[PDB]
């Protein structure tokens, strides 16, 4: 259930607004086409129907904010889910930061000989605060949710 500030519907309000080509507030199948072609996308029609139904809770064949949101913020939600519970294995010794022994460890158990070099550069292309560590926040911001 969508607890959200006021920023995050501000996003999800801008995502809906750039499928709402005319404004009238709800996304039609011509309206998710144009968008998903514009994106360089290659959809059918029997596509398109396909996704305005699945999220069409009231069945009237468009998908207005209500219905756009209710799917965004479990998506969104599932998403930050995956991410926090991602956290927790590479943080073995829960002190909330994830230290190159850590990830490097991590990987080798995961199936993956990686160097010192290596892990460094994935360490430091999430590491916002030069410590040589990766916390919940530099890390959430690496893997943007998904
Ligand atoms: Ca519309
Ligand atoms: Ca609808
Ligand atoms: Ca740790
Ligand atoms: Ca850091």
């Amino acid at each position: 259930a969508d607890q959200l500030t006021e920023e995050q519907i501000a996003e999800f309000k801008e995502a809906f607004s750039l499928f709402d080509k005319d404004g009238d507030g709800t996304i039609t199948t011509k309206e998710l086409g144009t968008v998903m072609r514009s994106l360089g996308q290659n959809p059918t029609e029997a596509e398109l129907q396909d996704m305005i139904n699945e999220v069409d809770a009231d069945g009237n064949g468009t998908i207005d904010f209500p219905e756009f949101l209710t799917m965004m913020a479990r998506k969104m939600k599932d998403s930050e889910e995956e991410i926090r519970e991602a956290f927790r294995v590479f943080d073995k010794d829960g002190n909330g930061f994830i230290s190159a022994a850590e990830l490097r460890h991590v990987m080798t158990n995961l199936g993956e000989k990686l160097t010192d070099e290596e892990v460094d550069e994935m360490i430091r292309e999430a590491d916002i605060d030069g410590d040589g560590q990766v916390n919940y926040e530099e890390f959430v911001t690496m893997m943007t949710s998904k």
